[PDB]
């Protein structure tokens, strides 16, 4: 029960660490940070507002308006407040996907995508019920 | 051609929605005891086994500042006791409170499942979690 989320944290870290390694070069080449490269990563799936990505990644609203006005400086982002990637975040985000993909695929080959999708649905019920308490109190 | 990468947006969305999850969760606890979220994870990382400001840097990830000086707020809150660094009654009594919360909420968004169903998701994980570590190795 404690060591499932134990070794859930120990994996979650795991990844970011390693995301944050494999992207350090392609985040300073752009001079962004990896806050700011995390909300062009949730900018990627659909435009938001700053009220959407507040609740997506739970900080105060102020925060995140702090990194997508040094987006916006940056032109890696654009308006209308709905908030989208310019063509420079679009590149950025290309570049983000080959390299991220270049790695997962070579890591996941011999994956059985038929016992896969049992595991991808197990982890979307859950997702789904972590949006939901999240939703709440 | 290539669907992987919405597979990865996936996973990076799981996370993304674990650690805003556990930020909420967690923080009446972290104030009660004085502390940040960030410290919060640092603790976290010491009640698996007691280490040195080398391993925390690297695992840790970019840090070459202020990293150092989030050590040194732990002694001062009397969070970390000492060569090695482990957890004080202070430190495992809120780590233990913290794995309490985390259980609760982890076991009532999960008892509906099979044990099959669970012990899959787990085995998958892990897989992926190795062969990063057998990768975040070699260079
Ligand atoms: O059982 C686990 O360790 C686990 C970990 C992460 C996500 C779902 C899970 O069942
Ligand atoms: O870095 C780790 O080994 C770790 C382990 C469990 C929970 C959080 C963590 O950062
Ligand atoms: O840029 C990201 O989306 C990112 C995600 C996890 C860790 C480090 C990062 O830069
Ligand atoms: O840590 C934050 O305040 C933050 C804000 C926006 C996007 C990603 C982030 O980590
Ligand atoms: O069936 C798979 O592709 C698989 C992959 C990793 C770990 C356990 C598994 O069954
Ligand atoms: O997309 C998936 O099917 C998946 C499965 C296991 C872990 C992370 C994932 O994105
Ligand atoms: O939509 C999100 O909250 C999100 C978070 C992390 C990575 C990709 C994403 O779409
Ligand atoms: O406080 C923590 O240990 C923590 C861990 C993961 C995500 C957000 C957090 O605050
Ligand atoms: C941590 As920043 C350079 O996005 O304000």
């Amino acid at each position: 029960i404690e060591d499932h989320i134990s070794f859930l944290e120990k994996f979650i870290n795991d990844v970011n660490t390693l995301t944050a390694k494999l992207l350090k070069d392609l985040q300073t080449e752009y001079g962004i940070s990896a806050e700011q490269s995390h909300v062009l990563n949730m900018l990627s799936i659909e435009a938001l507002t700053v009220g959407q990505i507040t609740e997506k990644q739970g900080v105060n609203k102020a925060a995140v308006s702090r990194r997508v006005k040094k987006l916006l400086n940056a032109e890696l982002v654009k308006l209308e407040k709905i908030i989208k990637l310019s063509n420079k975040g679009k590149k950025y985000i290309k570049e983000r996907k080959a390299i991220m993909s270049h790695i997962a695929s070579d890591m996941t080959s011999d994956f059985d995508s038929k016992e896969i999708e049992k595991v991808r649905q197990v982890l979307e019920i859950i997702d789904y019920r972590i949006q939901s308490y999240t939703s709440k109190l």
